[PDB]
């Protein structure tokens, strides 16, 4: 019975011929942005699959093959996440067992060119653009974004509420293992460390599948007891601030980092033939925050400009957000061509209640607060797209 490291190292240590099964290899792969749900759902899946395969829970069911878990970013990249690197750290997994876009790239090289690639997508329900050449078919779907209705034939395909994807994978996996406690042990911080950031600590965005989830967790870290003491709850609030104050922590990064970090890339389809192409960084400190870090407004913007350059974007956007003495505070800075931004954003304007404070739409660079508090990137998006679609050509 591995561990997850163990499981990992295991995979690391097998040629591709045995990871492969009949000309297919599979792999299961989160969003472009790599938080701490995508890589947790990504390891969980492949791991549960692993333990599910070689027990006895399959026995006269019929046992499929490894499942590779990828994260989506270049190795590199990882570091940037020091939530998810000390929750990594917790259950032993070093960088070097875990499977990147560049080992997805030398296992795509180094199998034969027949060899099939087919994708469970978790925290996602459409292939992530830049793996779109590598992944030849979608097999199964597990995810709490908005359902975008394709791979309906994906086995299984779950796409529904959650605070955190990660509760909808565990509670699936927790039933075909019937509760093995053991398994529960093993992924625990991992699947808690997305649960709790992603739900504040399950105090927002709680959905049944969170409260199923935590319990189940809480049921086996308990163990035996007579009665149920307040540690349990003791420890995972010190190991949400843990975790909490890690995400918060972008001090020492570049500007490029901040906004690679945790970035969304979409092609909008409008009237015109050709679509725009927009990134949208959602970052954990304000704006004045990022100026004082970075030699000041100019050259923060500079180096903005740099990037989306770079990534070939028509819009850059970028969400912040942080609280301060109990409240939620977030501002939206946009970066494109004057005409196409000044449109989006007089359209979405009324929605997410933005007040400039710098900058100015006729110029491409415009910086607001948004007083809708509630709105995060996963809504903002369909606000632009729907804009978008209401602009000329
Ligand atoms: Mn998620």
């Amino acid at each position: 019975r591995k561990t997850v490291p163990e499981f990992l190292a295991h995979l690391k240590s097998l040629p591709i011929s045995k990871i492969a099964s009949n000309d297919v290899l599979t792999i299961c792969v989160g969003n472009e942005s790599a938080d701490m749900d995508s890589i947790a759902s990504a390891i969980t899946y492949s791991y549960c699959q692993y333990i599910y395969n070689e027990g006895t829970y399959s026995e006269e069911k019929k046992k499929g093959s490894f499942i590779v878990p990828i994260i989506d970013i270049p190795r590199e990249d990882l570091s940037l996440r020091r939530d998810v690197m000390y929750v990594l750290e917790k259950l032993k997994i070093k960088e070097e067992e875990l499977f990147f876009i560049e080992d997805l790239k030398s296992l795509k090289q180094n199998v034969s060119q027949g060899t099939e690639l087919n994708s469970y997508l978790v925290d996602n329900n459409d292939t992530p653009k830049n793996l779109k050449n590598y992944i030849d078919n979608v097999v199964g779907i597990i995810d709490h974004h908005f359902d975008l209705q394709k791979h309906l034939d994906a086995e299984p395909r779950i796409v529904k509420v959650s605070g955190s994807c990660s509760s909808l994978v565990f509670n699936y996996w927790y039933e075909k293992l019937q509760g093995d406690r053991e398994v529960v042990m093993n992924i625990a911080p991992l699947l808690m460390g997305a649960i709790l950031i992603d739900t504040s600590n399950m105090r927002r965005k709680v959905e049944e599948s969170d409260k199923l989830a935590i319990e189940r967790c809480q049921a086996v870290l308990s163990g035996a007891v007579n009665e149920v003491s307040a540690q349990g709850l003791e420890d995972s609030s010190e190991f949400y601030k843990e975790i909490k104050s890690r995400k918060n922590d972008i001090k020492g990064f570049s500007v490029s980092d901040i906004l690679k970090k945790d970035y969304k890339q979409f092609n909008f389809q409008g009237k015109g033939h050709k679509g725009l192409e927009i990134g949208l960084s959602s970052i954990v400190k304000r704006m004045s925050w990022l100026f004082n870090e970075h030699g000041g407004e100019a050259d923060f913007v500079n180096q903005c400009r740099r990037f989306q350059a770079e990534r070939g974007l028509d819009v850059l956007v970028l969400l912040t957000s942080w609280r301060k003495a109990g409240d939620s505070h977030r501002e939206l800075v946009i970066l494109g061509d004057s005409n196409v931004v000044r449109e989006l954003i007089e359209r979405v304007s009324d929605k997410l209640q933005l007040q400039l404070f710098g900058g100015n739409l006729d110029g491409g660079v415009a910086m607001f607060k948004q007083l809708n508090v509630e709105a995060t990137r996963k809504q903002v998006v369909p606000y632009l797209e729907e804009a978008y679609s209401n602009l000329e050509e």
